[PDB]
């Protein structure tokens, strides 16, 4: 009905259990088998659903971890069967064993690959976090990081850190005349900081149009946008904040210093982009990004509810006879959160002891609310935070090298190991 | 001896164990079986005790949750003894099993249902917790979220946030003059003003008349008013400050104020009631009420004491040669828990290192206590807490469920699913 | 050799294992069978070594948990040998049996009794802390609670509140007049002073005895003088202060308030004494007992190395060109501690990048250390702590009841359950 | 190939498991056994490879625990074998069994003994850690401890507070005048002054130059520098300032105080060398190691990034119309990391709100950063960070032991416990 074979199905009955995993195992070889010898011309596995999903791709993107390791892992040792294979083993020794595997479909289908799917899942599948733990990936993996992925990535990072030093340099050394755009001096200090200026704006309007291309070729579904695409998220608006001051900028506005700075900020807090994967210091990345996505919602609605609410109580308590706004209120008890609350900050008010229980009980129920808060998250410390970080430590690995493949900058693709060593099926031999 | 049967023993006898569960189960469908073979003009599950329970309605409300769950997943397929089960099963499919569930007894028993001793016990019951869960009950209670409830809930909480806006704007701009009543102007400004106080305070009576309607339809006992009722208890007083401001206020007194703010906060606190029912956002309204409930009273206790012990002994050191007071030296004291403490506040005194000891002991045994609160709350972080406050989730879902079908504010009370598809039954599908 | 007999080796050779625990059950059992069909005359249980202890003493003394319960609940059903047992049932039904246990021995022995040497015991004995979970012992102090020992607590909590209620408010309004002892006045107000002073002194003077008394009757090691007595000590110290106040005040020097304000925060925190006893409320009083003598000695000393290190650093480096001392540079260091540090809190140096990286240095560490203060007591939340808490305050339910029951203060001894009920064994009714 | 023998490959089989442990101990016996069956003249184990390792010792430097414990504990009760085993048992009782242990190639072997190589391990090993809990190891290093190592680490611990406490007072007692080296002025206080100074730079010659026989002695590979030789590291960085000091004091430079502070403050940190070697205190020390050269660089790394950019962005906003330098404004941005963030620092602006809403992002942030760090650290805390401080613990009591033996002080190296008892095997009775 839709366009699938019974490979698809077998796909979907798994569930990534040990029963259920050797059941679709047992009935895919069999099958396979059955089908060459009915079919020895035809390519079985080759067949595209209207979702254009091979079984392999469909394993992949379905997070159907068993059914994408025996696949991967395929290895057949009896005659009329040796060709539905993807695993050859070369050597046999105790500890060591070299074998090639198949990178076809791996890395390009011409559409879907293994590796793309796996990557830029929408996060809501069973398990594909582990899916790179499978030896074939994993290897391809890293021997395509320490191949020539390692050098770009930090070429990459290198260059962001120059354009952000420049930025800073370019925004901390803007004229303050009023009324831009300013015109420029023979002084080279000035063209100096015009270079930079023109630089900073070259690099956001490259991160605009970067993300654009991310957005339209991933087309996120609007419900899972901030959930995956954080960081891209992150530097298409730091990007827009460079483009919204671009235009202040010659719209005679000083505004856009409001938004250079911003842009400023967020460029900064965008090198933790790159922070990510590295193994120790990319968890630390991951953790405020799933706290911001995750935990933050709740705890700044139930704080600023109890601000609000005290706020709004001290604030229509004291009456003039400064503080007398609502905003200087919230700021006076906001400063209790970071331990700098006065606790007398007026005197402007009848009945001292309505405003002094007003403030201990703000204080005692923010300080409930961060202990709840800390509790709350530290009922998930038990090895489910930690998992799930190095989990999105090894996606943002993946990510970066299929993002850096897909570029190559220079005009040439071939980037496989082993090569057509016919069966010209892009060995990979592993040790 | 009470007016119960065989089957109230029966529900008696069971302890969530599931040996205790297959013997009590055993005896029950033998019993039931027997006394249909016996009696088959007779209803043997209705008979209800001195309490007007049934032995479904014992179960639910005893918190015997292997009982209920065989009770209303019982299913018999067998002649002469269909008449006796609840559960029809319709498709059996390998994915996919359809069945008919009967919903006689769990919407209403026209005194006491099954849904209604399960969200109205007393919460000292062994595993009411998770009978949510039960599968009839949890598609029930998600059915009639999804249907109406959610819509009428998200309506009441949108209305509660205009009620609170309208009181925060009219006790913002309350007038600043002595000895109120105060005389309404001209001036459109006063209309809304005046208007906006005749909505809080008609918010209030709804509130204080609701809370009385609460407190008399479920009678607490007074040893459980705070553990159950926690937030129809803060709306009440609410309320009751709120009715406090207007009397205060009709009575010439600026105390009146007092009163208002507290109502003010606690209306705006008041929220996180709304918020509870959220799976993710509810849990910290939950986290909070439990704190302040049952760890609050300790720490408090001992923090007080430290305080008031030090405060006393340094205003007993102090002498006047300002803080001469206890209220001063304890709101010193009590600076340095915010991190405002001076630690210099006064030099009014002779033995500067005695003073200065007593100080540094306050400050090491007030971190050495909050340090230990932090400590013995995450203790308690190992899957309790989490658990519980998931389990407080389902539970005030189902009691909003309850409230919002209780109201119906419509003049017609059916909600039921399938209806009458003989054997009526009141069927509710489930697929 | 140290006048014991074999049922002594036989509780010695147990170690609160299953099969060793059976297998001292086994001999326990056929030796005393043996005895009394050898010796029908003796009692075989109550030989004492040299140090006073029968068999059962010995086995609560030393931590042998299963040992005392196996004895504590012995029960015999066949003939020449029942008059050896000391648990008798006389009722059988399901789900409540109705027994009597042997109090002999365990409220008295005329020197040492089972109660006795379990709450009074080092606390270095393995289990002591599960011995009081016995059904007779655990029975036994619950309805010695219930009956006399509840209400005769709560009163000495309440002397004790008024004693410090008393002595604060007789420090309070102490005299300003230099060179103590003051004149008294005519006025009402210094009678009540005096007469409050009077009541504190005699409660000083009470504590000072009884922190003598319990020092002679328990002769602490000096090396578990504080992991057990803690709450003696503190007391006794309290009274020390209060003395050594008395004595000043005679001596003509104010320096007695020294002493005095001492004695005031101490006496106000030995309250939390009476905390302990209480389920929920005395586990901080537990807690920070723990945290005082366990965790505080090896964090204060990396902390005050630290500080010390680091003031003496910025000491020597600032130079008057105001804090030029090292107890102002220490102090403005410990402000960083408790949220309150300048930072830049002089300016009389050379080299300000020197002074200002000592500064973040010891920011930096200090925090690295609170964190890892927190760190190594979170390893050991791990039902750990909590487990120690709980049984400590049932250890100190017990020491209270056995404190209150030797007082008695009624010339009246007997607080028996059953009476002697031919053998007349003061039976004690568990249902 | 390297020198070896077929134990020592055998001994590189084993991975720590039961499996294979029970194969290498089988082996390894039935090896040995052969081994002086076919060359009884020949001593089996004393061929080393071309790393000077016995096979014991390349049990003990390759972290094999198992073998290594084997071996260790070897013991033959058969004829013409017993010549190869190491224990000997000389009691059997029934809790107690005295057997004296072969103290050879433990103590010396003249190149690569098994406690030096333990001790001095890459750290990198698998299982090094719990080889110190080896009976006949364990038993030697604490007898080591107890007969004289403790009281010669006492003195050397007494010593440096010695040291220390002369160069604070040395240093804090510095003159004021311009310019130096400083005359030596006839009064005693500069006499004590200039011996305290003298004084002070021996001990940094003294370590400055154990830290370089330190080095030379173990050449660490600069990679794994700092995770072990930390305490070495530090101490030769204090004495590099002190160096520095003296060498800034001769040339006539103010900036010796700069360094000579510096000297200072470690010096008293490295009071935290002697801390390690007490079972409680020495904890603290090595996880405040461990969170220096682990966790620190992420975090400051993570939080570095984020105090700059708001940083440049604040800095950014505000212009003159105090505070207008990026290190002010980073500066007081830290200040809100210790709770004395004014969060008003400046009104020298234009657009109040953005500068608001960037330190407002800056607060929510870095309070999120501290949080996942907290979290981060937490996860951590299940039996890991513990047991790894414990295992260090042992670490450093062992290389203490080792250091202490190899100076001796005396020109007497004999330390064993029960020499010669013919067999002269160095024996060691444990009991
Ligand atoms: C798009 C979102 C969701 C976001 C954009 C801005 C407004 C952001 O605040 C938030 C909301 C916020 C505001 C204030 C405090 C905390 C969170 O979180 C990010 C966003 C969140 C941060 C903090 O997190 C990071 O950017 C670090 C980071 C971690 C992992 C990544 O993969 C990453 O990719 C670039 C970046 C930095 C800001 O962009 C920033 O510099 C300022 C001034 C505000 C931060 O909104
Ligand atoms: C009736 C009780 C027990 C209660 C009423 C008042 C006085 C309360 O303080 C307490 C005690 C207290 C006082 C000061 C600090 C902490 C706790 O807790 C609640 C009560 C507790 C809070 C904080 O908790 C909440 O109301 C949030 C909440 C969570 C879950 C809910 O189901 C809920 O239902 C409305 C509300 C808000 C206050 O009502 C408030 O706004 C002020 C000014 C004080 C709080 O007393
Ligand atoms: C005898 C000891 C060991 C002790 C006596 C004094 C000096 C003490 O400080 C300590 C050390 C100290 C000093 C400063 C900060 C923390 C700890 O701990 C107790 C001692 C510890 C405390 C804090 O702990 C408690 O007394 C609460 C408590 C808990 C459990 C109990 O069984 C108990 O019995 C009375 C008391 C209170 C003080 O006595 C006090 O009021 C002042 C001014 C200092 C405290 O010394
Ligand atoms: C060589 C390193 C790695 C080191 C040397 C100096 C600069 C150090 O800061 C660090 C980095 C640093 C700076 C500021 C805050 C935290 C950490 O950590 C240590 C180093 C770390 C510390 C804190 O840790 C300790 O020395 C305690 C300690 C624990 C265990 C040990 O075995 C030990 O051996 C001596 C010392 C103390 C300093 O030496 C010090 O007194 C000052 C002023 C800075 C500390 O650099
Ligand atoms: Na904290
Ligand atoms: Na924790
Ligand atoms: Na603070």
């Amino acid at each position: 009905s839709v366009g699938n074979t019974v490979l698809h199905a077998l796909v979907e009955v798994a569930d990534n259990t040990v029963d259920n995993t050797k059941f679709v195992t047992s009935m895919y070889n069999e099958i396979l088998i059955l089908g060459a010898k009915l079919h020895p011309t035809l390519k079985l596995e080759e067949i595209t659903n209207r979702k254009g999903l091979t079984p392999l791709a469909l394993a992949a993107s379905s997070g159907k971890i068993g059914v994408l390791a025996y696949i991967l892992q395929r290895e057949i040792h009896e005659p009329e069967c040796r060709h539905l294979s993807r695993k050859f083993t070369e050597w046999a020794y105790g500890p060591v064993h070299s074998s090639l595997y198949d990178l076809s479909c791996i890395d390009t289908c011409e559409k879907n690959s293994v590796l793309e799917v796996i990557a830029y899942s929408s996060s809501e599948t069973p398990n594909r976090h582990d899916m790179l733990l499978v030896e074939p990936l994993n290897r391809l993996l890293q021997d395509k990081w320490d191949r020539f992925v390692k050098r770009i990535f930090y070429f990459n990072f290198f260059v962001y850190c120059l354009y952000m030093i420049i930025f800073t340099a370019a925004a901390y050394y803007r004229p303050v005349e009023g009324l831009p755009p300013y015109k420029l001096k023979n002084t080279v200090g000035d063209y100096f900081r015009v270079t930079g200026e023109i630089l900073s704006v070259s690099g956001g309007v490259y991160f605009f149009f970067r993300g654009i291309q991310y957005f339209l070729q991933r087309r996120p579904s609007l419900k899972s946008l901030f959930v995956d695409s954080y960081s891209e998220i992150l530097f298409f608006v730091q990007s827009l904040f460079m483009l919204v001051s671009v235009v202040l900028y010659f719209s005679q506005r000083k505004e856009y210093v409001a938004s250079m700075v911003f842009s400023l900020a967020m460029g900064w807090t965008n090198m933790l982009y790159y922070t990510r994967g590295f193994q120790q210091m990319g968890i630390y990345a991951v953790m405020i990004e799933k706290m911001i996505l995750r935990d933050l919602c709740r705890f700044m609605f139930v704080y600023l509810v109890f601000l609000f609410g005290f706020s709004t109580a001290v604030v229509t308590l004291i009456e003039d006879g400064s503080y007398n706004s609502l905003y200087s209120t919230c700021l006076e008890l906001f400063k209790f959160t970071i331990g700098m609350g006065d606790l007398e900050f007026t005197e402007n008010y009848d009945f001292k002891a309505v405003f002094i229980i007003l403030l201990l009980a703000y204080v005692i129920l923010t300080y409930i609310l961060l202990l709840n808060m800390l509790i709350a998250l530290m009922g998930e410390t038990v090895n489910k935070i930690a998992q799930e970080s190095k989990n999105i430590w090894k996606l943002q690995r993946a990510i970066t090298i299929l993002d850096t493949e897909k570029s190559f900058l220079k005009c040439m693709r071939k980037a496989f190991r082993s090569g057509k060593l016919d069966d010209y099926r892009w060995c990979f031999r592993v040790d």
